[PDB]
């Protein structure tokens, strides 16, 4: 991870504090930050940094430095500039409560970067602008919600997409710079160059209200619009994990006559579904698979979500138990060609379409871009 000096050196390009403002950078450790500003913008500002770790705080003497607890932190006063990479992840637990307390956009296990947008957001002045290189994780995630819609509610906010900038990869990175006053989103692509990054605008959204992100096209658009979304004619359900399996007095260690293998991802491939290979080492009885759930004991439509952004989808045509993937059952009214959807599902221009759309924000095909995929109307309609 780190923060790359060009990263760095981009990311003080879109900084901007009035002479004599406060600049505070959270999580500093020894200020790069704080120093890349100084040396860029000039010296005429108040320098700040809020480090929890006595051994990684390590500031010159032109700079506040504060230990404490970013989070818990509560100065008298408010910033005109917040730069910083806070932490990303999860995690004497009486802290965690206490977060959950403070924190209104807090939802489900969320992930501190989430929480230390919410706090920088918070301490900024009318007009103070926050500037943070963070996961993209949050543009299309459930759990950041309550983040979007405070960051719309809040101020002009603008997403610059990095990528996997870092040393570690599969973690692709965006750079998100807001301005507490004003209203709107500005989504912005980048160039990497041997100069550093070169900021692109790709689209514009006035009236951005909390609206999952995505990079939108021509192309994208008039897909979604001549179709309709999978989750119109679907149920998505979910299959049952391998407690439940391991839970039941039917469920087999090793193989026997009559015995069926409890499939796994690696058992759908892109049209087909290999019902030999086990991957799972469990085996029961397929008839007794329905008492785990109903859906299993009928053939229905299967789409991946640990191949990554990708859609991969294969017709169990005999319904066999599954320990994982999107199970999707019609809904009532609904009829359809199985071949032909399975067909469009795993064409070149859906792989275009899920892949203009979502990048690598996350490692995955979440349910919110599976219910909105796009199916033709000769496949699938409502009666
Ligand atoms: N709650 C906190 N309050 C203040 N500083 C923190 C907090 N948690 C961690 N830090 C400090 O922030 C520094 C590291 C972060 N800036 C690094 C961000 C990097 N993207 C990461 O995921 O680790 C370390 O020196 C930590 O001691």
């Amino acid at each position: 991870v780190e923060t790359p000096p060009e990263v760095v050196d981009f990311m003080v390009s879109l900084a901007e504090a009035p002479r004599g403002g406060r600049v505070l950078e959270p999580a500093c450790a020894h200020g790069p930050f704080l120093r890349a500003f100084r040396e860029a913008h000039g010296t005429g500002y108040r320098f700040v940094g809020v480090e929890i770790d006595p051994k990684a705080l390590d500031l010159p003497p032109w700079a506040e430095g504060i230990l404490a607890d970013f989070l818990l932190w509560e100065p008298g006063e408010a910033f005109d500039l917040i730069l910083g990479n806070p932490p990303y992840g999860i995690v004497f637990k009486a802290v965690k409560d206490l977060y959950k307390k403070a924190f209104s956009t807090w939802k489900g296990k969320y992930n501190l970067y989430g929480a230390f947008l919410e706090k920088a957001v918070r301490l900024l002045k009318p007009g103070g602008v926050l500037v943070f290189v963070v996961p993209a994780t949050w543009l299309v995630l459930e759990d950041f919600a309550l983040l979007r819609e405070f960051l719309a509610r809040e101020g002009k906010t603008s997403v610059y997409y990095l990528g996997e900038v870092f040393p570690q990869k599969k973690v692709s990175a965006v750079v998100i710079r807001f301005q507490k006053s004003g209203k709107g989103l500005s989504l912005w692509d980048t160039q990497e160059s041997e100069s550093g990054f070169t900021p692109i605008l790709w689209a514009e959204y006035p009236h951005w209200e909390g609206e999952i992100i995505r990079f939108e096209t021509e192309e994208t658009r008039k897909l979604e619009i001549s179709g309709m979304p999978l989750g119109d004619l679907f149920h998505i359900r979910f299959a049952a994990r391998s407690p439940e399996f391991k839970k039941h007095p039917a469920v087999r260690k090793e193989p026997g006559p009559g015995l069926v293998p409890v499939l796994t991802g690696r058992n759908l491939k892109p049209g087909w579904v290999d019902y030999e290979k086990n991957h799972s080492g469990l085996w029961m009885p397929k008839e007794r698979a329905k008492e785990l759930r109903d859906f299993y004991a009928t053939p229905h439509l299967v789409v991946a979500h640990t191949k990554g952004t990708r859609v991969v989808a294969a017709w169990d045509e005999r319904a066999y138990p599954w320990r994982e993937e999107f199970h999707l059952l019609p809904k009532e009214g609904v009829r359809l060609d199985p071949s032909s959807l399975v067909q469009w599902l795993n064409s070149e221009a859906m792989q275009k379409h899920v892949r203009t759309l979502y990048r690598d924000f996350v490692p995955h095909l979440t349910l919110r871009m599976l219910e909105r995929l796009p199916v033709r109307r000769e496949y699938g309609f409502h009666t």
